[PDB]
């Protein structure tokens, strides 16, 4: 009952429906692996739909503290208070949560998103105002018999809590360790693009951090990793030429509706630390997966598409135009995170997302930056 409860796209994020206080008031809510406050709408706003409202709650209890989170992309302020919530296509529990309730906003709502609050699903150590504030899963796991793992398959989609559901992915799930837990924090110890090794220390690839995160849209990479996987892609894509703004994820570039030209762009390989002793695996990316489609009915004469790589000064961020066509397990308990194909898959009749290992490497150095 929990397949396809998921909507949305990479551009504006996935979302899941939700309750909030009594009786239930209903908000879809996107799900962010990359931060760790549960927060809603509480307040009108040009681009929400509905909101959460604290005087038809009979649940409702103040915190009486404010609380501001800044994201890469836009921020909030709010109120805290705890409320009961609950999943109507998730467990059949319902649990008393931290909820931040948004008053203020800048550039954090989407236009025509369809959601209106988001779920930070990361540890309790990158939650504000502090590690106090208990994020939702922790209540939800500490209240309920729901064990401390969920499943995300990005496509709609599916959020599976509490285990993982076959019909979801085919072939084997591999894990790379969770580093630390704050973000769900991981380590890339290689990166091909086209089978050609980028040949950089591994360090740099971590630089930072790397975080796996489904409330970002694009492949970000630290700026030296970005530069020279620019360069790569540029080689192996050089029989056409593309303006530098395309590179840097600003304009556009379009083909006639269906004459896109998927050979000419490589594939990306991520290695990532395996659960063993110098063993990795891979995930491979298309350019179906790092080429963002643009729905725009004026341009529809053509397929036109946004560059899903860019730079980053706060290290890797695997966003989910990296996590689509995969299956990807945060399995909490084990401390690591699972990677396997997804049943929803974009391959063309020549290549295929892979997931696939092992891998042995010879060099001994640690890749995480620390
Ligand atoms: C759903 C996709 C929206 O598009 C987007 C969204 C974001 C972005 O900032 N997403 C937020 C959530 C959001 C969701 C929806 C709207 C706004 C923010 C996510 O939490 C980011 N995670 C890490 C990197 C982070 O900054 N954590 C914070 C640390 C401090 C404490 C709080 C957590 C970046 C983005 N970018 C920016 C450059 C390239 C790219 O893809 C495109």
């Amino acid at each position: 009952e929990m397949v396809d409860n998921l909507r949305g796209k990479s551009g504006q994020g996935y979302y899941v429906e939700m309750t909030v206080g009594s009786p239930p008031q209903t908000l879809n809510i996107l799900v962010d692996t990359g931060s760790s406050n549960f927060a809603v709408g509480a307040a009108p706003h040009p681009f929400l739909h509905r909101y959460y409202q604290r005087q038809l709650s009979s649940t409702y209890r103040d915190l009486r503290k404010g609380v501001y989170v800044p994201y890469t992309q836009g921020k909030w302020e709010g109120e805290l208070g705890t409320d009961l919530v609950s999943i109507p296509h998730g467990p059949q529990v319902t649990v008393r949560a931290n909820i931040a309730a948004i008053t203020e906003s800048d550039k954090f709502f989407i236009q025509g998103s369809n959601w209106e609050g988001i779920l930070g699903l990361a540890y309790a150590e990158i939650a504000r105002p502090d590690d106090s504030l208990e994020p939702f899963f922790d209540s939800l796991v500490k209240q309920t018999h729901v064990p401390n793992l969920f499943s995300l398959q990005l496509c709609g989609g599916s959020m599976i809590i509490g285990g993982i559901d076959h019909s979801l992915y085919t072939g084997s799930l591999w894990y790379t360790p969770i580093r630390r837990e704050w973000y769900y924090e991981v380590i890339i110890v290689r990166v091909e693009i086209n089978g050609q090794d980028l040949k950089m220390d591994c360090k740099e690839y971590n630089y930072d951090k790397s975080i796996v995160d489904s409330g970002t849209t694009n492949l970000r990479l630290p700026k030296k990793v970005f530069e020279a996987a620019v360069k790569s892609i540029k080689a192996a894509s050089s029989t056409e030429k593309f303006p530098d703004g395309f590179w840097l994820g600003e304009q556009l570039v379009c083909w006639q509706a269906g004459t896109t030209p998927w050979n000419i762009f490589p594939v990306i390989s991520l290695y990532l630390m395996g659960e063993v002793t110098q063993q990795s695996f891979r995930i491979t990316i298309l350019p179906q997966q790092y080429l963002r489609p643009v729905e725009d009915v004026a341009t529809s004469q053509d397929d036109c598409y946004k560059f899903a790589i860019s730079q980053s000064s706060t290290g890797t961020v695997m966003g989910a135009v990296i996590m689509e066509g995969f299956y990807v397990v945060f399995d909490r308990a084990r401390k690591r995170i699972g990677f396997a194909v997804s049943a929803c898959h974009v391959h063309d009749e020549f290549r295929t997302a892979a997931v696939e290992g092992p891998f042995v490497t010879l060099d001994m150095e640690d890749c995480g930056y620390n």
